[PDB]
């Protein structure tokens, strides 16, 4: 009645041995976790990262947030408050929200609260919140490197595998090999938040998997729905708001919003919650849309990150990506060759899966060019499409990034389309067109081998 909470999402409490690996654990989770899209981690006891800060040195501009369902706002973009200040606002809006003591709000209390509040057109409530990537004006959570000497504790924290700021630099986040400029998807986000403050549905984009650390303050509330029923969740999101669902002018542009669970469940949507407490990790598995919202003033940190399992799903990513006309964030070919030309120095393992993957993106390479062969397109020249800017290398239709091939027209100067969309490029004849690709068939074979050779195969 008024608001049922989902079930709980799965727990894990990994011993000092699992947990040493966070590549080797998550694998080790997957298979549950990825039924229910999100999950918790608590780290074994004695792990406790130093967090320490001056609250009146760090400062960040606010955004502001309205709270009503099914409305429409933007995903966050790449006045001032200080962490002092920012806390004592918002201590003092739940406060005097609850008029109770800011500290002894039940949390399923703010929940149907928050449920309730978002429904009622009625109640104009807005809250305010940070977002975003590290500075110098207010630095990541976990301990980092520079001109401040460290204590041998947070030197114990510096080279953490779950130290969020070591999760892009990994050698086994496929991510960290991304030569491209792609701070927003590699870099940790920083998050301040405040009771009611919330994160709209969605997915990471290219379909990755993200973690999420509380380092202090009270609880954070999740939602979330398994990759498989993704598109089960888009289809009762466009029924209910479609307004959604206009295409995006750009990437600045994504349009998110607040809905009620129990209307997904309702539907047949598979729903898990969890409160994530300080000191616990939330993980978020591809394609799995999450949502949620805070029960006070607290600081979260997140990263994106992509393991080998995730490769194939890249893929499809991109793809899907395509149909729907989405920009992407980096091109998935141009990462995929990248490790191919380091093959000697990649984990092994990692070679394996890359080399599988290289072979459905030459097997779809081939038929693509002979594809547009037919259509009688003939000239063709090499071109170093990693040299271009992203914005200079979109398919003017579905805007996907090209990097291995697309079809450029002097009749059309500085215009590209991928292979896909020859037709969509003007109106001159094909005979006028050019090919241009980055890789000869017989280039990418042998980047192919090298990968193979490595995997030892
Ligand atoms: C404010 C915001 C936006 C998008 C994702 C996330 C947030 C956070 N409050 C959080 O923890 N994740
Ligand atoms: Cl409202
Ligand atoms: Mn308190
Ligand atoms: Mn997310
Ligand atoms: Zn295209």
């Amino acid at each position: 009645s008024m608001f049922l909470p989902p079930p709980e999402c799965p727990v894990f409490e990994p011993s000092w041995e699992e947990f040493a690996d966070p590549f080797a654990f998550i694998h080790k989770i997957r298979p549950i976790a990825e039924q229910t899209g999100i999950c918790k981690v608590r780290p074994p006891p004695d792990w406790q990262p130093p967090f320490a800060c001056d609250v009146d040195k760090l400062h960040f501009t606010p955004r502001i947030q309205r709270l009503n369902e099914l409305e429409a706002q933007t995903r966050v973009k790449l006045r001032d408050y200080t962490l002092r200040t920012f806390g004592e606002m918002a201590d003092a809006f739940k406060s005097d929200y609850f008029n109770m003591p800011v500290h002894m709000v039940p949390t399923e209390l703010v929940e149907k609260e928050f449920w309730r509040l978002v429904s009622t057109i009625e109640e104009d409530v807005t809250v305010e919140y940070g977002a975003d990537i590290a500075s110098k004006e207010f630095g990541s959570g976990f301990p980092v490197r520079d001109g401040i000497k460290l204590s041998p504790e947070e030197e114990e924290y510096l080279d953490s595998g779950w130290n969020l700021n070591n999760m892009p630099v990994m050698e086994q986040s496929v991510l960290a090999h991304i030569t491209a400029d792609i701070c927003g998807m590699k870099l940790p986000w920083l998050y301040v938040g405040m009771c009611f403050s919330s994160f709209c549905w969605h997915i990471e984009d290219h379909w990755s998997y993200s973690i999420n650390y509380l380092h202090w303050g009270e609880p954070k509330t999740w939602y979330g729905v398994p990759g498989y029923a993704a598109e089960q969740l888009e289809n009762v999101m466009k029924k209910l708001a479609p307004e959604l669902f206009v295409s995006q002018p750009d990437l600045l542009h994504q349009l998110v919003t607040i809905m009620n669970p129990n209307t997904l469940m309702t539907h047949e949507v598979p729903v898990y919650r969890t409160n994530q407490c300080a000191g616990e990790f939330v993980i978020t598995f591809p394609r799995a849309y999450h949502s949620g919202f805070n029960q006070g003033f607290n600081f979260a940190e997140a990263v994106n990150f992509c393991t080998v399992d995730w490769l194939p799903l890249g893929r499809q990513c991109v793809e899907h990506y395509r149909l729907l006309h989405r920009y992407c964030v980096f091109s998935h070919d141009e990462m995929i060759c990248k490790m191919a030309s380091k093959a000697d120095v990649l984990d092994v393992v990692v070679a394996s899966t890359v080399q599988k993957d290289m072979a459905i993106m030459i097997e779809d390479e081939k038929a693509l060019r002979e594809t547009v062969r037919k259509l009688g397109v003939i000239d063709s020249e090499r071109m170093d499409f990693e040299l271009l800017p992203d914005d200079e290398r979109q398919c003017v239709k579905c805007k996907t990034t090209c990097f291995m091939s697309a079809i450029s027209c002097s009749c059309k100067p500085g215009l590209l389309v991928c292979l896909h969309h020859v037709k969509e490029l003007c109106s001159c004849p094909p005979y006028k067109y050019k090919l241009r690709y980055r890789y000869t068939l017989d280039d990418l074979y042998p980047m192919m081998n090298a990968l193979k050779l490595r995997a030892e195969s």
